[PDB]
């Protein structure tokens, strides 16, 4: 009965809990069809050759095995606004604000999920086939991996999902009876379809809805085929259902790239960074450093989970397979080691096509051949003078990690990567210096606490992690907080960077980019001790003469690293009001005191 509706593979190979989980769902969804994901090399050509007939993938011959998908303007990016969180309690998923509506997360009862769910899956899937992707998220078998499912009737998904994750069979053999999250995933356009079709990209806004269900360990999206609303490894996994697993278990589950930074004497340190959104965090994650005997090396770009070893090391691991990197202001310039990766075997999502088969985004800073022309990501006819970009700004390459040059030799190791520190940075125009370094870890949180960002508007993003919060921020806090009382922890070193400090006319005081080379120079040899620091009310910053200049033009360093009372006053007053407004009976005592400490040593400068 079941049976024959299966495509490939045989419901008596799946461990019993996961034929369970697709039993149900199938009959809930009632796909025309079954496909058991294998991720193997001839599975993934087939579904490509499928998606290119059925005009869901273009392939772009100027490179090997690259291929292009345009969605509908509609669903062009993953939107908080549809996501939500449910659990029993408000409070175990966000802190009760003191006014307004919490921006800490999105809660929705169970009642109403219920109604929500009743209203969008039965059904959904008529005339499609269901996917079964089996998924790991971390190393194939490593400690601190941990293995979904994902149901889909996206292949769009199911390729994105064998590059940005461990897929196929190897996962099922290596699950066998363990437990894993049941992740369900439908774009919502049962066939015949109701609406139109556009781009041949399925999508159902007005009931697009990505939810999350810890306590039964599910994850349910609808309506959306886009990134972080259908990969649901990425997002949804790995950062919210997975912060709250961390904060049960002792771990972290962070919003981070890692990285790998050696020194001319071979002596190699691993950090990790969190950034909100343009700040070049993909750029930072593979750097090519410009100072001589320099080298730095990729774990990771988006995401990083961390635990304790028996020496009290946090040890990162990469738990993704790949790179979902937003792909204009792509270059040679900005980011050269990521232009080598895409050129093969990549997937890239509504950038624009040039007319011999290459892709094309605002910044790419490549000139066009005489005669070559653009297509934009709308299927138009495009120039410079049309006053809209050829890609949209959301635009992705979706990339094996693999491909990178530059990719760490320990970036798959099951044991993780010691984390010597903790980089968290912003965009700000003002105020702000180029780096500073936390006064202890209490401070170092609370640094984490205030971040903010310009995205013409300056809004906060805390540990760049405000979209992704798995449960109740204040408790999270408590959480980082409770990792200095950990038995002989060494913890990381945390600093705060803002590459884009502006002068009067709006320009960049800092030419960053491979510069910031000399940035993690300074960090890497505070973490060893170095005496190059000079204490200020937010933070020790580099002495003078202490960052290292040689073979830049002049740096207005005065301004770069100025700390103005005026600035500071109005600073710590917004922090204070959006911590206490938005974490209110949640917020830890140790942040209030370190509000409190700032407020008084800004008091006597
Ligand atoms: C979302 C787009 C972000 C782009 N981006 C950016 O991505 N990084 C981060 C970064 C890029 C490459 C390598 C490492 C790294 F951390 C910067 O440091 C940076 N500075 C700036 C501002 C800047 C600074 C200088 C200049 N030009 C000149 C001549 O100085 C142009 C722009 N943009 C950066
Ligand atoms: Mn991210
Ligand atoms: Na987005």
């Amino acid at each position: 009965n079941l049976s024959a509706k299966v495509v490939q593979g045989s419901l008596d190979s799946l461990p019993q809990a996961v034929r369970e989980f697709l039993e149900n769902n199938a009959e809930l969804c009632q796909p025309d069809h079954i496909h058991i994901c294998d991720g193997s090399e001839e599975e993934n050509g087939r579904l490509l050759g499928q998606m290119e007939e059925e005009g869901i993938l273009r392939r772009l011959k100027k490179y090997d095995n690259c291929w292009l998908a345009l969605t509908d303007p509609r669903d062009v990016a993953r939107i908080e606004s549809k996501t939500v969180i449910v659990t029993q309690e408000q409070r175990d998923t966000v802190p009760i604000p003191k006014t307004g509506l919490s921006q800490l997360g999105r809660w929705m009862s169970e009642e109403d999920f219920e109604k929500a769910f009743n209203a969008r899956f039965p059904g959904c899937m008529k005339g499609r086939t269901m996917y079964v992707i089996p998924f790991s998220m971390g190393p194939l078998g490593s400690p601190l991996s941990k293995i979904g499912i994902e149901l889909t009737d996206s292949p769009y998904v199911v390729a994105s999902m064998r590059i940005m994750t461990r897929m196929g069979t190897p996962v099922l053999e290596a699950l066998g009876d363990g437990e894993f999250v049941k992740c369900l995933h439908s774009v919502g356009c049962p066939l015949p379809l109701q609406k139109p079709l556009v781009n041949n990209w399925p999508c159902n806004p007005e009931l697009t809805l990505i939810a999350h269900l810890p306590d039964r360990r599910e994850i349910i999206s609808f309506g959306s085929g886009y990134g972080g609303n259908s990969l649901l490894g990425k997002k949804c996994f790995a950062l919210r259902m997975a912060s709250r697993l961390a904060k049960e278990e002792g771990w972290l589950a962070e919003h981070m790239l890692v990285l790998g930074i050696t020194n001319p004497e071979g002596e190699k340190k691993y950090l990790a960074a969190a950034f909100p959104s343009a700040c070049g965090k993909t750029n930072l994650a593979m750097m090519n450093p410009s100072l001589p005997g320099w080298k730095v090396e990729c774990v990771g770009d988006d995401i990083a989970w961390m635990k304790f070893d028996a020496q009290g090391h946090l040890r990162a691991i990469n738990p993704e397979n790949g790179f979902f990197g937003v792909a204009p202001g792509t270059s040679v310039k900005t980011n050269p080691n990521a232009i080598k990766t895409i050129q093969k075997n990549t997937i890239f999502t509504n950038v624009a096509e040039t007319s011999d088969g290459g892709v094309y985004w605002e910044g790419i800073d490549e000139p066009l051949a005489s005669g070559v022309t653009i297509t934009s990501w709308k299927n138009k006819e495009w120039s410079s003078e049309d006053g809209e970009p050829c890609a949209h700004p959301n635009s992705r390459f979706c990339t094996p990690a693999s491909q990178c040059p530059i990719i760490d030799a320990a970036w798959e190791s099951p044991e993780g990567v010691p984390i010597e520190g903790i980089i968290f940075g912003g965009r700000r125009p003002a105020g702000v210096p180029l780096v500073y370094e936390a006064l202890s870890w209490q401070h170092g949180v609370f640094v984490g606490a205030a971040m903010r960002s310009e995205a013409k508007i300056i809004m906060h993003d805390p540990f760049a992690m405000r979209p992704f919060f798995g449960y109740n921020f204040g408790k999270y806090l408590a959480h980082w907080l409770s990792m200095a009382q950990h038995p002989a922890a060494k913890l990381p070193k945390i600093f705060h960077v803002n590459w884009f400090r502006k002068d009067k006319e709006g320009k960049f005081l800092w030419p960053g980019f491979g510069e910031n080379s000399r940035v993690l120079e300074w960090m890497f040899n505070r973490i060893d001790g170095k005496a190059s620091t000079k204490l200020t009310p937010i933070g020790y910053i580099p002495k003078e003469d202490a960052l290292n200049l040689k073979g830049l033009g002049h740096i207005n360093m005065m301004e770069l690293f100025s700390i103005s009372k005026e600035f500071w006053d109005k600073e710590v007053e917004d922090i204070e009001k959006y911590l206490v407004d938005q974490v209110n009976a949640d917020l830890p005592c140790e942040i209030e005191r370190e509000i409190l400490a700032l407020k008084q040593r800004i008091s006597q400068m």
